[PDB]
């Protein structure tokens, strides 16, 4: 069969998606730059990864359709528009490997987070990705590529000139390189150190809340140990793994002020043995309780949950990229390992192009279900 009909549905195929790479995330970039609930560290990197997806659409997804025709080019031309698509997935890796840490920082260290992640220090950060990701993905212009070694009877039966070669990706770009190099070491091993961040990340929140929980019920069981306490030692000994607790969760502060000073009130009382006068004075321990230290109690839960929502959110983003980038890669692992097997049809080399290519899709798509100030944001810009 021709080869302009088969090319045809991937060609249309893969500029469908860089009309709504485009679309998605230059309406991602609009929301940052109009919403300043937006305007945070976590975001900056949204968006450097929102203008990777859009030189997808705007260039590498052009570079991907003129490399799939073979065209005769200077070998060192075809290596570029070959791999700039590199550039752009390392950029992304980066980016995602930010947001993990970031979140990882947020709630790790959430005291000094605000001074520790900047703006100034993100946007250096940025800057530094991308030049990282150029010398990565730029890394066979340097030497690592086989123009050294062009296929000559491919190049003669496209009369190409000389100097030039059928412009083919597997053809300039070296195995190795795509699999050691880019896979191996430049996408898998920073992938797993994403997961290990969320492990973390989650692990950590986990911790929080137990401890929040803990905390609480500490609070109301010694409580209940005073009322049927004896002695004043008893209820000296509660107070006191009550005095070190409230402590602890003040790490509201006038309700903490009246819970502390309340505790020390009946350690005062119990000292002096006068049982029945500190007992007295800890059963207001509960209008504390009540008016302030439950409220200061669902408020810090809720947060953590908020925070463990968005790790989520984050950490979807990350994993749609290894689903989508994946099946290329292990293509390429089995090109270059198993060269007792038939080559990946041209079929599943589309499919596996095209769907390495939707990634670039999906994130506007996670922001609206799953974060209400960008979905807020996007459905007020596409209004107005
Ligand atoms: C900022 C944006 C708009 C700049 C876009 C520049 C792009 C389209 C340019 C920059 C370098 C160019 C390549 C440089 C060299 C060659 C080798 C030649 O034998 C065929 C064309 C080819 C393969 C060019 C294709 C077009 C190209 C990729
Ligand atoms: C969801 C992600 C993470 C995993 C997807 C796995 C995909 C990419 C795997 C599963 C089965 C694999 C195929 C199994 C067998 C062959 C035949 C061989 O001659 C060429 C490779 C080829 C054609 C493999 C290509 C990669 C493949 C299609
Ligand atoms: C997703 C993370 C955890 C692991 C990434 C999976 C990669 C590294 C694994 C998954 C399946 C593996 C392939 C399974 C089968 C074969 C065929 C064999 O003749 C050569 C190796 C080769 C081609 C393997 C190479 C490595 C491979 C592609
Ligand atoms: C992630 C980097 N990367 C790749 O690894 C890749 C690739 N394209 C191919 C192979 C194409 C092909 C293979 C055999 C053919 O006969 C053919 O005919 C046109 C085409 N690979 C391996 N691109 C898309 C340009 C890509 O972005
Ligand atoms: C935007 C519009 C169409 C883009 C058309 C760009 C592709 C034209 C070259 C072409 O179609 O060649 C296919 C190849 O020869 C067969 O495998
Ligand atoms: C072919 C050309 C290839 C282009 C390569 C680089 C393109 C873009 C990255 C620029 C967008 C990154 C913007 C991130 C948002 C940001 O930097 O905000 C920080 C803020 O200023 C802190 O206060
Ligand atoms: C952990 C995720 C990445 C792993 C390394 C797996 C890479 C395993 C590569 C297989 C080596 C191989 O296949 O060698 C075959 C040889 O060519 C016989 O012809
Ligand atoms: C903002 C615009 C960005 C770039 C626009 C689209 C980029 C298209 C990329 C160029 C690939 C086509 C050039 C190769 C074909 C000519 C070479 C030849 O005919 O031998
Ligand atoms: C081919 C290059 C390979 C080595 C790359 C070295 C990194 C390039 C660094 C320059 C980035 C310029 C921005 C520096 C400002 C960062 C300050 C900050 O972190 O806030
Ligand atoms: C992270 C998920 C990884 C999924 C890996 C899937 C790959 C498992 C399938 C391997 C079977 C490959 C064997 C094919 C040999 C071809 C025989 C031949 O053509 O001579
Ligand atoms: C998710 C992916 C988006 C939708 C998938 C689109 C499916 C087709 C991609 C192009 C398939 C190429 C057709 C056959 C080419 C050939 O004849 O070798
Ligand atoms: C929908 C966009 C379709 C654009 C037409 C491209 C046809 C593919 C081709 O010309 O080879
Ligand atoms: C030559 C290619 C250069 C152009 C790249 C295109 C993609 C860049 C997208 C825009 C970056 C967004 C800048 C402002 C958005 C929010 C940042 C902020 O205001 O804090
Ligand atoms: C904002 C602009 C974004 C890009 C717009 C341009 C769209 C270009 C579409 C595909 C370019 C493919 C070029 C064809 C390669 C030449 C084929 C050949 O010479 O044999
Ligand atoms: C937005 C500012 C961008 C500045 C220009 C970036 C593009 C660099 C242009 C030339 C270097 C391209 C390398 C490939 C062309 C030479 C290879 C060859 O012809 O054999
Ligand atoms: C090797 C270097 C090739 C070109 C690298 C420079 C392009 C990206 C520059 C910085 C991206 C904008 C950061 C602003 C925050
Ligand atoms: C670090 C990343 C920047 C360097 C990337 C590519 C080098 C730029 C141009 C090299 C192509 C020219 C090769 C040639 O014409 O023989
Ligand atoms: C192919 C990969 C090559 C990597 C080479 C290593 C160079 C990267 C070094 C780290 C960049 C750090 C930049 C810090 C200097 C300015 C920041 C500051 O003002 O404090
Ligand atoms: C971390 C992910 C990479 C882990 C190890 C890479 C495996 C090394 C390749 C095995 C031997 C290759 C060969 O003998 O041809
Ligand atoms: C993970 C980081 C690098 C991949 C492992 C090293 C590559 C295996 C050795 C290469 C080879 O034997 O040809
Ligand atoms: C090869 C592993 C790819 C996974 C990278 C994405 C990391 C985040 C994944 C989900 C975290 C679940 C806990
Ligand atoms: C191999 C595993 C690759 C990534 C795991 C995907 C989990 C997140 C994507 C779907 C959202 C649930
Ligand atoms: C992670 C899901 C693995 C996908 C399994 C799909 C089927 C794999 C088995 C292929 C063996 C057939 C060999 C082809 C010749
Ligand atoms: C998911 C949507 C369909 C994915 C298409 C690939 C499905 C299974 C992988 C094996 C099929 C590839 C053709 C057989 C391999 C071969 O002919 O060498
Ligand atoms: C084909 C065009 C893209 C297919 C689906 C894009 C993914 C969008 C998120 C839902
Ligand atoms: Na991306």
């Amino acid at each position: 069969a021709p080869p302009i009909m088969g090319s045809s549905v991937y060609i249309t195929v893969e500029l469908a998606i860089a009309v709504l790479a485009i679309l998605g995330n230059v309406l991602v970039c609009w929301a940052v730059w109009l919403n300043s609930n937006l305007q945070n560290v976590t975001n900056y990197f949204v968006v450097s990864l929102a203008a990777a997806d859009i030189l997808v659409g705007v260039l590498a997804i052009p570079f991907a359709i003129t490399i799939s025709t073979g065209f005769c080019a200077a070998c060192h031309g075809c290596l570029f528009i070959a791999c700039f698509v590199l550039v752009l997935a390392q950029s992304s890796i980066f980016s995602l490997l930010a947001i993990a840490i970031d979140r990882y920082i947020a709630i790790a260290i959430p005291l000094r987070y605000n001074g520790l992640v900047t703006g100034t220090r993100a946007a250096g950060i940025i800057a530094i990705c991308w030049v990282l990701s150029f010398a990565i993905g730029l890394t066979p212009m340097l030497g690592w590529n086989n123009c050294g070694q062009p296929k000559e009877g491919k190049a003669h039966s496209q009369g190409c000139g000389e100097g030039q070669v059928a412009c083919l990706f597997e053809d300039v770009v070296p195995m190795n390189y795509m699999v050691y190099f880019n896979f191996f070491a430049c996408v898998l091993v920073p992938l797993l150190l994403m997961l290990g961040v969320y492990l973390r990340i989650f692990a950590a929140a986990r911790r929080q809340l137990a401890d929040l929980e803990d905390n609480w019920e500490t609070l109301n069981d010694n409580l209940k140990v005073i009322e049927k306490a004896d002695n004043a030692a008893q209820v000296k000994d509660a107070l006191t793994k009550m005095r070190a607790a409230a402590l602890d969760a003040q790490k509201f502060r006038h309700g903490f002020d009246i819970l502390v000073g309340q505790i020390d009130d009946a350690l005062k009382l119990a000292n002096e043995g006068k049982v029945k006068e500190a007992q007295a004075a800890a059963e207001q321990l509960k209008t504390t309780r009540n008016a302030y230290i439950q409220k200061y109690l669902e408020r810090a839960r809720s947060t953590l949950q908020k925070e463990v929502h968005a790790a989520k959110s984050a950490a979807i983003i990350a994993g749609l990229f290894a689903l989508c980038w994946l099946p290329l890669h292990i293509i390429n692992c089995f090109t270059f390992f198993c060269p007792d097997c038939s080559h990946a049809p041209l079929w599943l080399m589309y499919l596996a192009i095209v769907l390495s290519h939707t990634n670039s899709v999906v994130n506007p798509f996670i922001y609206a279900y799953r974060i209400r100030e960008f979905r807020q944001t996007f459905r007020k810009i596409i209004r107005s």
